[PDB]
């Protein structure tokens, strides 16, 4: 097995044109698992991913902090302890409005 | 998307000769996902996952506790922030040696 602490793996910084103030952790990658992935982001203050989708579906799990959901529509804040199900091609994105830095766990398949 | 709160689903006791003092959660199952789901198990004080294993891998996040983690062969005592990932037919079990609840998410594929 492979048993490691999360907050040891070295975050990169992501910084486009539709993603600022959000760091990513992989966790599980590409070359450890036959099925699915699973990555650790961290949203700073103010950070922000703008609205957009991909082809595939994405499980998420909020570890920390009050983060923003962008959908399709509108936007829902909510805590930790939330699960996210997003459909895919479905348009999302996240938005962090508080003062301290929000942490939630993502899932995608290979 | 489904957005919810994990805590409201309702746990089922899990209690078999191999398996006690602990709590299952289905957060995103078999009917919302295509590809893998998403569980959130709660082991109580004293709480035991007996060594045993299954064809397919596990993708596991401790959120919660000092979870004992029994491996093939020995165990270690690993803290909320580890993640796990167990190969298929990997031998492997659980205990919580302390005086509170430890929670995990575990991930499957379908
Ligand atoms: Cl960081
Ligand atoms: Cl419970």
């Amino acid at each position: 097995m492979i048993l490691k602490r999360a907050y040891d793996v070295t975050p990169q910084k992501i910084s486009t044109d539709k993603v600022r103030g959000v760091r990513k952790r992989v966790l599980i990658g590409l070359k450890d698992a036959p099925n699915f992935v699973m990555r650790l982001f961290t949203v700073e203050p103010g950070g922000l991913i703008d609205r957009h989708s991909h082809p595939w579906e994405h499980e998420i799990f909020v570890l920390k902090g009050k983060l923003t959901v962008l959908k399709e529509q509108g936007e829902e804040t909510v805590e930790e302890g939330f699960y996210i199900f997003v459909e895919p091609n479905e348009i999302h994105g996240f938005r962090n409005d508080t003062d301290s830095e929000v942490e939630f766990l993502q899932l995608i398949p290979k």
